[PDB]
DNA sequence: CAACACTTAATCCAAA
DNA sequence: GTTTGGATTAAGTGTT
C-alpha cells in the first residue's frame, strides 16, 4: 500500500467547491486540480468518488 | 467489433 | 470504543 491523504482546507476548499459545479468533473479539470492542490490525479478522482456516494445515501 | 476510459456499490482499513 | 473518509477491489457502463 500507499500512506493515505490528508488535505489542507485551502485544499479542500478547492474540491468542495469544484464539485458545487460539477459531481463528474472532466480529465481536463481533474489535471487542473491537481496542479492547484499539488496533488496528484488519481486522488482528485476518488475524493469526488467517495463524496458522490456520500450524498446519494443522504437522499435516501 | 479493438482498446481503453470512466462509474457505481460495496468493502477494506487506519486515522481521528 | 465510535465516527469520518481515503484507498482498494470487482462489478458494471461509456468513449473513441
Amino acid at each position: 500500500k500507499r500512506p493515505r491523504t490528508i488535505l489542507t482546507t485551502q485544499q479542500r476548499r478547492a474540491f468542495k467547491a469544484s464539485f458545487e459545479v460539477s459531481s463528474k468533473p472532466c480529465r481536463k479539470v481533474r489535471e487542473t486540480l491537481a496542479a492547484e492542490t499539488g496533488l496528484s490525479v488519481r486522488v482528485v478522482q476518488v475524493w469526488f468518488q467517495n463524496q458522490r456516494a456520500k450524498m446519494k445515501k443522504l437522499a435516501r
